[PDB]
């Protein structure tokens, strides 16, 4: 459908978009990651009197740090929206399928984009100023601790196809702009979007992976990941509500669970 | 791989195809398209009385309960057992199957035939019913949704799967590679030597890429969409197999001679 320079141009076009939208992109968190720098070194959160230092540095502690996640995880939903809004063809969709599409997407876009802020010991917060443990995450009570775990699983997983920013950017478009979310009106548009973002994921990933063979199917069989594990997360937090009352989801994620 | 090795290895796989499956979907499409010799319809109590005694359904014929939703419901599980060994016979038939570890062999079967026979009993269905009995019988879609509470919605999400699946208006020669994409997942629990299998993986999505582009030059994308059907698989596998505890533990008039039960299990 598409020409190649025009392919090159919507691939540049929406890292461009994604830089500007995401605070901190996986070349950043993998050269804080790394290390062997002394000014982006993080300070690492392994137990619990390292929680009570590093709150001076950067209610029951499993509450603390799951409300932790809900606030980054709601301001990924807004940064998600920003950067949905830029992708070509979004924003003249018909208005209750871009609420559609935001809805069945966001969740699967911040697995997708937490994996950058991980390896197999631990997660970026705070910016990047903080790093908290695997361990320490999983060792949570009886609830949370496997409620932070299957994250970790899929990370190391998908992390293994070495995407970087550029490639995750139009990646990320694809997943949004999928027809197949339940109670969409008009599929056929986003098809057509999603048809020129596939085409354009797939010779962005040949020129940046060239010795990498298939990773075009073997990322879109990652789509398969992100859908079970949405799922299993959803249950989960239905089963955790169900206990914890000190507990209120922000009104952004009440909304995109309910029904 | 080059060109020519591709369309190789989707030749290779569509002979074989059509040697280890009874009804193929070319085939299945004539039937219901009525074009073909016309086959039995059961559309209610009565015309399947008459179509077990006319025709005589090996998978609908008394046995054990005398409950027609069980007994259509018992039917489907003897197909789906017959169907494993079809695709088994089939898996052996890809290049470098068997040569896996056996183990992983009897892995990649265990964990795909639900995916597999999801996506080929599509090949039997319209939206109005499904070909059985290579396609000497069709049951209608409202006779089989229409069962008591819960075998009824136990039928209908294989139907909705269907009609979504067939919109895309692959060719046997497409699904032979596509099934054999399943086979070979290297993220199946408890593999042992994963490597082989998406070695091989790998050779087989380069066919089914080549062959898609060759057989549908105008059906944009039809690669990617395809894959993105595995997505669809894999959840209505989970779905069905929460359908089937929730049978097991509500409906005791279920009970088979054992030696059947071990068979159908
Ligand atoms: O920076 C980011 O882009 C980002 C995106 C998602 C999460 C995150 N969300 N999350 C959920 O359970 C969840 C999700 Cl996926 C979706 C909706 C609501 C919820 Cl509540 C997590 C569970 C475990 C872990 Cl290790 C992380 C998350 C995130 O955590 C950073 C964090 C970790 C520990 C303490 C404080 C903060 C950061
Ligand atoms: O000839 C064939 O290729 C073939 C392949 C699959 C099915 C079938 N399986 N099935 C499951 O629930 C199921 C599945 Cl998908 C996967 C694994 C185990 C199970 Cl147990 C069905 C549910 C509803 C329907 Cl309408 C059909 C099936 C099949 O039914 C023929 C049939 C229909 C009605 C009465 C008796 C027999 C034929």
């Amino acid at each position: 459908h598409m020409e190649s320079a025009d392919l090159r141009a919507l691939a540049k076009h929406l890292y461009d978009s994604y830089i500007k939208s995401f605070p901190l992109t996986k070349a950043k968190a993998r050269a804080i990651l790394t290390g062997k720098t002394t000014d982006k070194s993080p300070f690492v959160i392994y137990d619990m009197n390292s929680l009570m230092m590093g709150e001076d540095k950067i209610k029951e502690v499993a509450i603390r740090i799951f409300q932790g996640c809900q606030f980054r995880s709601v301001e990924a939903v807004q940064e998600i929206t920003e950067y949905a809004k830029s992708i070509p063809g979004f924003v003249n969709l018909d208005l209750n399928d871009q609420v559609t599409l935001l809805k069945y997407g966001v969740h699967e876009i911040i697995y997708t984009m937490l994996a950058s802020l991980m390896n197999k010991d631990g997660v970026l917060i705070s910016e990047g100023q903080g790093f908290m443990t695997r361990e320490f995450l999983k060792s949570l009570r009886k609830p949370f601790g496997d409620f932070m775990e299957p994250k970790f699983e899929f990370a190391v997983k998908f992390n293994a196809l070495e995407l970087d920013d550029s490639d995750l950017a139009i990646f990320i478009a694809v997943i949004i702009l999928s027809g197949d979310r339940p109670g969409l009106l008009n599929v056929k548009p986003i098809e057509d979007i999603q048809d020129n973002l596939l085409q354009a994921l797939e010779l962005q990933l040949k020129l940046n992976h060239p010795e990498s063979s298939q990773l075009f199917a073997k990322l879109l069989q990652k789509m398969t990941d992100l859908r079970q594990i949405v799922t299993e997360h959803v249950q989960l937090l239905q089963v955790i509500k169900k206990t914890e009352t000190d507990m209120s989801l922000h009104p952004l994620l009440q909304e995109i669970y309910k029904d």
